[PDB]
């Protein structure tokens, strides 16, 4: 049958969530978008010759450590950590994203990959080898994605996909 890899977008509000899941989504570039929706949206792609279903879970809103909450998280299999290369906050805040996921997966090994958004912007605060160090600290694979001009984008997801299925096996 054909595999579904549950996909979850996390990282600070603003930094492009929603704009890179509409990306993948719509192939359409949305300058706005709920701040405060969170929904899951599903797409079938090919990736390395094998159709598969994504479903991707694009975060929003306040943080809640619920059980529930949790147990929903655990759900995700892969995670997108995203922050905006012109948002030095944003950069800051992947740390408390990634110990979030590996307190609740129960694993030091998740598959995970580092994003940095908004690459088409001129306004850059986080230097690009800050963000390749920090994914070697991390032993993750770092995208550079422009949800507007769709730099990265397939890159991104794709590439946390074969992260799933290699630890898989
Ligand atoms: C950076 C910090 C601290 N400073 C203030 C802003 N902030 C902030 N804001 C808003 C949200 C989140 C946040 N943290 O973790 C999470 C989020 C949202 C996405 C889901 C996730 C990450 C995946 C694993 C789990 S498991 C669980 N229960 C979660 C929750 N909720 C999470 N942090
Ligand atoms: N130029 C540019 N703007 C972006 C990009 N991604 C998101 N934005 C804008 O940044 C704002 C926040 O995006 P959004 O997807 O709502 O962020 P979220 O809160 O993480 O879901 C919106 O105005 C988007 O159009 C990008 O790659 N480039
Ligand atoms: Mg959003």
């Amino acid at each position: 049958g054909m595999t579904e890899y549950k996909l979850v977008v996390v990282g600070a509000g603003d930094v492009g969530k929603s704009a890179l899941t509409i990306q993948l989504i719509q192939n359409h570039f949305v300058d706005e978008y709920d701040p405060t929706i969170e929904d899951s949206y599903r797409k079938q792609v090919v990736i390395d010759g094998e159709t598969c279903l994504l479903d991707i879970l694009d975060t929003a809103g306040q943080e809640e450590y619920s059980a529930m909450r949790d147990q929903y998280m655990r759900t995700g299999e892969g995670f997108l950590c995203v922050f905006a290369i012109n948002n030095t906050k944003s950069f800051e805040d992947i740390h408390h994203y990634r110990e979030q996921i590996k307190r609740v997966k129960d694993s030091e090994d998740v598959p995970m990959v580092l994003v940095g958004n908004k690459s088409d912007l001129p306004s850059r605060t986080v230097d690009t080898k800050q963000a390749q160090d920090l994914a070697r600290s991390y032993g993750i694979p770092f995208i550079e994605t422009s949800a507007k001009t769709r730099q990265g984008v397939d890159d991104a997801f794709y590439t946390l996909v074969r992260e799933i299925r290699k630890h898989k096996e």
